[PDB]
This record gives C-alpha cells, sequence and structure tokens, in this order.
C-alpha cells in the first residue's frame, strides 16, 4: 500500500528515489528534494538519516515544490509512513510546564490557534493518550512540523523541538 517518491528537481524531473516502506537513510541516491509523489499513506520525511532535522506530513497528493509540503530548505534523507490506529481515536493532553506540571487541558479535537483556545504559545509537555497528532511552530499549522506519535513527551526537545514554541497542533486522519 504505502508509496512515496522524492525528485531534485520541481515538477517531477530529475533523480528520483522511490520507497514503499521506512528507509532511514537515502543519501546516497538523491542529493536534494524539490517534488514528491505520495502514491498511498501517510509518511513522514525527514532532513537527515535517521528521523533527524527538518520534518514534515505528507498524504497522498502530488508536490511538485518542497514548498507545497511546507518545506524549509531543499535537503530529506529519510522516510517513514506514519501509522494510524485501526480504532481510529485520538486524545492529547498538553501541559504548561515540563514533566506533566503546570496547567493541563485535554481534547480530542484540532487546534489551529493554541493561544486563542488556551492561552498559551508554548507547551512544555504533552501524553498524547489516542492517535497520532502534529505541532507546529506556528498558528494554523504553519511553519516547523513535530511529528506527536509516542506516548510521553516531558520535554520540547522529546518531540525534536529545540524551542518550546507551540502555536497550533492537530491530528494526523487517515
Ligand atoms: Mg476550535
Amino acid at each position: 500500500g504505502t508509496k512515496i517518491t522524492f525528485y531534485e528537481d520541481k515538477d517531477f524531473q530529475g533523480r528520483r528515489y522511490d520507497c514503499d516502506c521506512d528507509c532511514a537513510d537515502f543519501h546516497t541516491y538523491l542529493s536534494r528534494c524539490n517534488s514528491i509523489k505520495v502514491e498511498g499513506g501517510t509518511w513522514a520525511v525527514y532532513e537527515r538519516p535517521n528521523f533527524a532535522g527538518y520534518m514534515y506530513i505528507l498524504p497522498q497528493g502530488e508536490y511538485p515544490e518542497y514548498q507545497r509540503w511546507m518545506g524549509l530548505n531543499d535537503r530529506l534523507s529519510s522516510c517513514r509512513a506514519v501509522h494510524l490506529p485501526s480504532g481510529g481515536q485520538y486524545k492529547i493532553q498538553i501541559f504548561e510546564k515540563g514533566d506533566f506540571s503546570g496547567q493541563m487541558y485535554e481534547t480530542t479535537e484540532d487546534c489551529p490557534s493554541i493561544m486563542e483556545e488556551f492561552h498559551m504559545r508554548e507547551i512544555h509537555s504533552c501524553k498524547v493518550l489516542e492517535g497520532v497528532w502534529i505541532f507546529y511552530e506556528l498558528p494554523d499549522y504553519r511553519g516547523r512540523q513535530y511529528l506527536l506519535d509516542k506516548k510521553e513527551y516531558r520535554k520540547p526537545i522529546d518531540w525534536g523541538a529545540a524551542s518550546p514554541a507551540v502555536q497550533s497542533f492537530r491530528r494526523i486522519v487517515e
């Protein structure tokens, strides 16, 4: 089922790499990425090998420029398919402070503005109770993205963020 294609140049041109499973390192096959086709599944694609650096979530679709997936540069070199639980449930708890302290909020819905809904622009810890979610550094699902597909996150670095800025979040739905 799951299949993704990476191209070096815009508009599905240039050297190409295809992947139907996780790939921790494709840098030897491809030196840059400027377009992607996702034929099936939803994929997390990462700037550096072993799922490091900037990351981005792409559902099925055609992406003729990296700006189409909110890419931040022309570098990609690892990818993995997002596993959506068959049960189809989503619930997250967000916390004001690290280590699950401070004010907590629980939700099963998306949040395009944490400031509007919860009066925060940083989240310092999180429990993903059900499902798979994405945190964004900017409002309304803009900017750098962080995949939350583990259960517990005691500090922002646990979701890959050097910054505590989180201004929106949403679920990855099938
Ligand atoms: Mg709302």
